[PDB]
């Protein structure tokens, strides 16, 4: 599994 | 920002 969040 | 989760 891989989850990424950028903002 | 920036965020990462793998497992």
């Amino acid at each position: 599994n891989f989850l990424v969040h950028s903002s």
